[PDB]
């Protein structure tokens, strides 16, 4: 009963894309457990971005998954203790882009603190030219390892017709004790983040819906 | 029109992995409007495999996958010439699947010519110690880049309770002329390969379904 139908979200970033330092400040609000989310990111140092935010955009929510089928809820039941999240993302073109992440809760207020560095986007890439148009839909792979949750995702920007696939790595870690919760089993999280509104490389807005499920396809 | 609710399925398939010579003969069957096959393979050559014939498995069949939505197919538009699709499979303990395959259709039947090169699996690993169980469902990222079809996949071979992540990138390319077909856009294919029974290394019985959709999470 630690998390309310609608719950608020504080999130403070901090990173290094090919060499330019940014700083960002986000307040979103969402909820949970129907898993809908936005977010407002203002970048308060190193703007305007001399590259797509859209990299960044994941970096910006685990807690707001809608969990279906009975699927056991790794981020929920991690409260009050909360959890992080590690990440690799590697761009077919060259680019790679780490994050590591920590989610606390206080009160009705969910705090994210975000580290980022990207490293080798090509100078004429769509990414650092700032010529995407966001990601497409998407449907990560979910499944534990000794406590820890895994995640890999097969993303892909928007290029105009074009489609640049990048591949996530991740690691999502509780902070509760490992017996004090119940790790699924192999599943899949469809997600859809858009970036609705956009201003001046300086202001962004996101909103993320995601569903955890089960393959669609009977077993024979 | 060319194409039957239910057709048969001749499969030569020749390779070599981890230095290993093998040849395989498949007979098979399915609707490839409900996107529903079975294939039974004889080893004819280097039985018993001493590796897990799970990772030949997805080298054994895109004409038989339901389109939902309206998605235009790819596959079933290129006949009568058929297609051709090239496939490396990266494995995140090491291991290396290459193939390519030719489709042809004759009469009634679908005629699958696939080459594979294996290198570099573990000889500790499960593969090569034949200790996997089949795979996970998957779903694949389809988008067409220049009147070929690409395809981006996760999927996971079952070690006991751990997962084997590994990495399909493929190349779909139509025998048919590039003003004749209508491509796809960005989309989905759900698919669940299963080996219901196996045979002294030797002998092996496939099911597969596969469905092409788009997400079902509502674009904001």
């Amino acid at each position: 009963g630690l998390l309310k139908e609608s719950m608020r979200i504080k999130m403070d970033m901090e990173g290094t894309v090919n060499g330019h330092y940014f700083k960002c400040e986000g307040e979103g609000d969402g909820n949970p457990f129907t898993g809908t989310q936005s977010m407002r990111i203002h970048v308060t140092e190193g703007a305007p971005l001399p590259f797509a935010f859209d990299i960044l955009a994941p970096c910006c929510s685990r807690t707001f998954i809608h969990h279906t089928a009975g699927i056991p809820d790794f981020f929920k039941q991690s409260f009050p203790e909360g959890f992080t999240w590690e990440r690799t993302t590697t761009y077919e073109d060259g680019g790679i882009l780490t994050a590591h992440q920590d989610t606390s809760l206080e009160g009705n207020c969910l705090i994210y603190k975000v580290k980022v560095l990207g490293t080798n986007f090509p100078a004429d890439g769509p990414v650092m030219k700032n010529k995407s148009e966001g990601w497409e839909p998407c449907t990560e792979v979910v499944y534990p390892d000794n406590g820890v949750l895994c995640g890999r995702n097969v993303m892909a920007l928007k290029v105009g017709d074009r489609r640049l696939i990048c591949h996530l790595y991740s690691s999502y870690k509780s902070k509760k004790a490992i017996r004090a919760l119940t790790m699924p089993g192999f599943h899949f999280t469809d997600i859809r983040l858009q970036m609705p509104r956009k201003k001046k490389d300086e202001y962004f807005e996101l909103y993320e819906a995601s569903v955890a499920r089960y393959s669609d396809l009977p077993e024979k």
